């Protein structure tokens, strides 16, 4: 009766921003988990007030932009973002994503576009 496993095939995948985002359904207040593949980039910056985001890079290699920081990143790193921080990223990457808590499209506030030549990808 508890659903334990979610699927590609059952997930919801959409375009946003840049990146194909594969969103599993899981629900858990705690935090939940997706996956994110990006061609060149996250072309929006963003933050949310509420959840820490927390990317591990499974394959390639980006650049992110934490508080207009750069943060160069490559396969098996870890990249650590906390509640409130302007996030966005350019590169050829998949990534797994943890949003904690749980992701709520109520707490993210939209700061900018950004254009697709400014993706050095
Ligand atoms: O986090 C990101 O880099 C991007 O992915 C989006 N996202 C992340 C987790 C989630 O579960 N659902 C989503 O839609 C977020 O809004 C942003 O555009």
């Amino acid at each position: 009766m508890t659903k334990y496993k979610y699927t590609v095939e059952e997930s919801e995948r959409f375009n946003k921003h840049g990146i194909d985002l594969t969103v599993y359904g899981q629900v858990d207040p705690s935090a939940t988990v997706v996956r994110v593949s990006v061609e060149r980039g996250h072309f929006q910056e963003f933050f949310n007030v509420r959840s820490s985001y927390t990317y591990y890079v499974v394959s390639g290699q980006g650049v992110f932009y934490l508080n207009s920081e750069a943060v160069p990143a490559g396969a098996t790193d870890l990249i650590t973002v906390p509640p409130n921080t302007r996030i966005h990223y350019f590169g050829s990457m998949e990534m797994v994503l943890t949003v904690a808590p749980a992701f709520n499209e109520q707490d993210e506030r939209h700061v900018r576009f950004i254009s697709e030549s400014e993706s050095p990808y």
